[PDB]
């Protein structure tokens, strides 16, 4: 609905920075609404969903196992590793790492998984192979959050991320069991409270993944819908703002409120 675009423009006024937005129909892939859909924005932690999508594909192909245990050390710990820092002694399984990377946005977990698949260059190749010639991962955590103005490293476009997420969640790329596992991890997101979730009505479904980086970079990708079933994909990214985290959170939540109101 165009009233949501009014709010998105208002968010740009409030934050003094670009805001990229897209609403996509999950079933048909039809673009319902867009704002700067083809401009690049840093992915930040939203790439973690793509990463686990690549891991799940390897599992489907028998090249990896959900139960395989990874024995890392304190040398691997990077900033913001709430889960991995507590399991140094016994390590964690691939399933646990993806759960941690998605639900808690654990940085070390992402790096560990990144190594198992072959690094940023393999994740980018995976994306390219599934039709996404835009999204690219170049660095590891935490460097990928730099958000240098005009830098194309570690970026995506709202339309690319949206269509890629649709394919991962509903396409034939992953087995049904794996598609469900990915959605299950996203639905269990514990760190996106003040964003779209704060505007979600009772009974609605939401599977998401947020990100922060930087130069005011903030973003979120989500699959949501009424009656406990997702029917649309929403992608929101912003970068460049000098506003506080709270201010950025509020704007995203208000865009969400408009989106829901005009569903
Ligand atoms: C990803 O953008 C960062 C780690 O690089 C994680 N996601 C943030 C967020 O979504 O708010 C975080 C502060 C939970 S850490």
């Amino acid at each position: 609905h165009p009233e949501t675009l009014v709010k998105v423009k208002d968010a740009e006024d409030q934050l003094g920075a670009r805001v990229g937005y897209i609403e996509l129909d999950l079933n048909s892939g039809k673009i319902l609404e867009s704002f700067r859909p083809e401009e690049r924005f840093p992915m930040m932690s939203t790439f973690k969903v793509l990463l686990c999508g690549a891991v799940l594909s390897r599992i489907d192909a028998g090249q990896e196992q959900l139960g395989r245990r990874i024995h890392y050390s304190q040398n691997d710990l990077v900033e913001y590793s709430p889960v991995t820092e507590k399991h140094l002694t016994d390590g964690m399984t691939v399933r646990e790492l993806c759960s941690a990377a998605i639900t808690m946005s654990d940085n070390t977990a992402a790096n560990l998984l990144l190594t198992t698949i072959g690094g940023p260059k393999e994740l980018t190749a995976f994306l390219h192979n599934m039709g996404d010639h835009v999204t690219r991962l170049d660095r590891w955590e935490p460097e990928l959050n730099e958000a240098i103005p005009n830098d194309e490293r570690d970026t995506t476009m709202p339309v690319a991320m949206a269509t890629t997420l649709r394919k991962l969640l509903t396409g034939e790329l992953l087995t049904l069991a794996s598609r469900q596992q990915l959605i299950d991890w996203m639905e269990a997101d514990k760190v996106a409270g003040p964003l779209l979730r704060s505007a979600l009505p009772a009974g609605w479904f939401i599977a998401d993944k947020s990100g922060a980086g930087e130069r005011g970079s903030r973003g979120i990708i989500a699959a949501l819908g009424p009656d406990g079933k997702p029917s649309r994909i929403v992608v929101i990214y912003t970068t460049g703002s000098q506003a506080t985290m709270d201010e950025r959170n509020r704007q995203i939540a208000e865009i969400g409120a408009s989106l829901i109101k005009h569903w």
